[PDB]
């Protein structure tokens, strides 16, 4: 009776993408919450941070919200085929599949995005489309029981909408206000739309040879899923 | 053209609120020029208030001096305003830091310090009454701005005044090339992140949750005040 939720924790994440949802979710009443690897014990996040993972693959609960993070280590769990199949199998009974950042190109190497609306980081954005999606440039994007948000912390938002559907918007609110989550950034650089047109190509420039990287991984995942 | 090395240091105790560490945390680690340090009694896993295990990378005495000293909140602070390890090692940071924050309760942790007398400073709303004791002047505002010292009570305070120190530390575009790099730009579903705002039955029902709490902590503010020298 309590509801299962789940977070993939994997080498080279970027740690805030999980950190926080995990945050908001932890704090609703009848939740249990899973850091899944392929065994218990440290992950290293893309900054160095450690993280410890609760569970491996076979011990996981079947979850009811399985939530994929981004990060520099999306590439290797787009041809990692025992991640893939874990999220897939996860994802067949889950009330719940979403991601952060570029989580969703993992999703979209399992399959998951086929035929479906998805964002992503926006660095990354072309890549939604060889992986089966309809690109969709906005910060939550929702299709049935998919919920992909693009930015660092687009899963704290849509933590407090999983909140308000899996209790009702009271309980949402009250995780709000009891956590003080009142955002309000002091610069509006956060969307390619708004920040300086030079911010935008040096954050390019530096995204650049992985996007690159990205864009073989991508096509090799989409012709495996097409084969 | 200086590469030099600004060290931040997080305070990581027990039962500490994760994400008020973790969002300055992956914002100011993604800085060329940041060394990012997690600061206890000894490097090792230490336990946030929700179970999630966080990794301490040194000891106090190990630590390098600090930059930026950033003191996260939660549960765990009650213990930490009457650890006198931990106070005398915020102290002996601060003295020689080029800012000097906190996130959440973290600010009652620095007032329990000695750092906020005639200070203006804020902390979580619930808890906002007890830094008039501890020597601060109270104001609400997200994020409290008096010379070297940032506090904001929000949980990702910390977040939006990591970008302000990227812009001081280094400049405004390397704080705008930060945000677009990882996307923040956040926009919450609900609009009851304040007592303000919040639909009334939620506020009475958090300040009625906070309560024994608030009770508890009144008790410890008025020891780490009496034990503050003069
Ligand atoms: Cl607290
Ligand atoms: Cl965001």
């Amino acid at each position: 009776m309590a509801v299962q939720i789940g977070f993939l924790l994997f080498p080279e994440v970027q740690q805030l993408n999980l950190t926080g949802p995990h945050d908001v979710l932890a704090s609703l009443p009848d939740v249990q919450v899973h850091l899944i690897w392929k065994e218990p014990g440290p992950v290293v996040a893309s900054s160095g941070l450690v993280l410890q993972a609760t569970t491996s693959f076979a011990d996981c609960p079947p979850l009811d919200v399985i939530c994929i993070p981004g990060g520099t280590g999306v590439g290797a769990l787009m041809e990692d085929p025992q991640a893939l199949a874990f999220i897939r199998q996860q994802a067949a009974r889950a009330r719940y599949v979403t991601s952060v950042c570029t989580g969703s190109l993992v999703l979209g190497a399992a399959g998951l995005l086929q035929g479906k609306r998805a964002t992503t980081h926006w660095a990354y954005h072309e890549l939604l489309a060889p992986l089966g999606a309809i690109p969709v440039h906005e910060r939550v994007v929702r299709d049935g029981n998919l919920l992909t948000g693009g930015g660092i912390t687009a899963g704290i938002d849509f933590a407090l909408t999983l909140a308000a559907e899996l209790f009702d918007a009271a309980t949402a609110q009250r995780v709000q206000l009891q956590l003080e989550y009142a955002p309000a950034p002091p610069f509006n650089a956060g969307s390619p739309d708004t920040a300086p047109a030079s911010v935008v190509q040096q954050a390019r420039q530096r995204a650049a040879d992985s996007l690159h990287k990205r864009r073989e991984i991508t096509l090799r995942a989409a012709a495996r899923l097409a084969a």
